[PDB]
């Protein structure tokens, strides 16, 4: 089964903020979740052109950021198994995306283009 664990703009924000993600990131993160995964923690991308695959709500990459359920090499920068993103909790995804954001910034998401402009305040969620 790959039934979605689907968050909403606001539920994702609320839970992200609870996890200590500054508010001023939340609109962007929700935007990115939307376009990366439709807020689905269970989302797994199709194979990328380079043979990689992206995991979870923020579509963390199994070549660089997380370790694949194979013996394939991964730089595994978040020091997590990718498949661990595939849970009901966003926390491992959030934690990893935080590291991504701090290291490569928002342009790290190929969906950043949908998200880099005028976004609604997230405070309607709060």
């Amino acid at each position: 089964e790959a039934e979605a664990k689907t968050f909403t703009r606001c539920s994702l924000a609320r839970e992200m903020y609870k996890l200590g993600v500054p508010k001023n990131q939340l609109a962007r993160w929700t935007c990115i979740a939307e376009h990366e995964s439709s807020y689905n923690t269970k989302a797994v991308g199709s194979l990328n052109s380079n043979g990689s695959r992206d995991y979870g709500i923020f579509q963390i990459n199994n070549y660089y950021w997380c370790s694949p359920p194979s013996g394939a090499f991964s730089y595994d920068e978040c020091k997590i198994k990718c498949e661990d993103f595939l849970v009901d909790s966003i926390e491992p995804a959030v934690k990893c995306a935080q590291l991504v954001l701090k290291q490569q910034g928002w342009t790290a998401w190929s969906t950043w283009k949908y998200c880099d402009g005028t976004l609604p305040s997230i405070d309607d969620c709060f």
